[PDB]
C-alpha cells in the first residue's frame, strides 16, 4: 500500500484520514508519495535531564525534562511546518547538537554508524521530507534527509 513506515489514521479533531509514520514520527494530510547505500541527513537536536550527556554548547548543564524538551521539539515543527521559520535557522541557533554551527548538517552516511532511531528515521524519510519527534539516548531529534 504505502510506503515503508507509513499507516493510515483519523484526526481526532478534524475526523479527516491522515497519514502517519511509525519510523520517522512524520504526519501528513497527504497519501504518501512513491533503500540508498547512504542518506545525508541534518538535525535539530534537543537535549534533556536524561541525555547521554545533558550538555551542550548552548547550556553547560541540561535541566530540562525529557517532556519539555518534547514541547520544545513539536512547537519547532509548527514553526517549520507554518513556513515562519527555517529548519535550518532553528537548528543553528537552538540545536544542542554542535553540528548547529553547520545549519545542523551531518552529511552522508551509512547504515550502522548512527545511533538506531535516528538511522530507521533517516533511511525511511524521501529526500527533502522532515521526520516528527525522533528519540535517541543523545535526546530529540527533528531530522531533515536532504540527499
Ligand atoms: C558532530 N558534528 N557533525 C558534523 C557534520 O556536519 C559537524 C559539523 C560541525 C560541528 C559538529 C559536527
Ligand atoms: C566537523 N565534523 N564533521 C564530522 C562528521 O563529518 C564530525 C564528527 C564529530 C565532530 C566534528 C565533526
Ligand atoms: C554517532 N552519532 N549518532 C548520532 C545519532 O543521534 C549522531 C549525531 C551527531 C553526531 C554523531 C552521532
Amino acid at each position: 500500500k504505502l510506503p515503508p513506515g507509513w499507516e493510515k489514521a483519523m484526526s481526532r479533531s478534524s475526523g479527516r484520514v491522515y497519514y502517519f509514520n511509525h519510523i520517522t514520527n512524520a504526519s501528513q494530510w497527504e497519501r504518501p508519495s512513491g533503500e540508498p547505500a547512504r542518506v545525508r541527513c541534518s538535525h535539530l537536536l534537543v537535549k534533556h535531564s536524561q541525555s547521554r550527556r545533558p550538555s551542550s554548547w548552548r547550556q553547560e548543564k541540561i535541566t530540562r525534562t525529557k517532556e519539555e524538551a518534547l514541547e520544545l521539539i513539536n512547537g519547532y515543527i509548527q514553526k517549520i511546518k507554518s513556513g515562519e521559520e527555517d529548519f535550518e535557522s532553528l537548528a543553528s541557533q537552538f540545536s544542542d547538537c554542535s553540528s548547529a554551527k553547520a545549519r545542523g548538517d551531518l552529511g552522508a552516511f551509512s547504515r550502522g554508524q548512527m545511533q538506531k532511531p535516528f538511522e530507521d528515521a533517516s533511511f525511511a524519510l524521501r529526500t527533502g521530507e522532515m521526520s516528527g519527534p525522533v528519540f535517541t539516548d543523545s535526546g530529540i531529534h527533528i531530522i531533515l534527509r536532504t540527499e
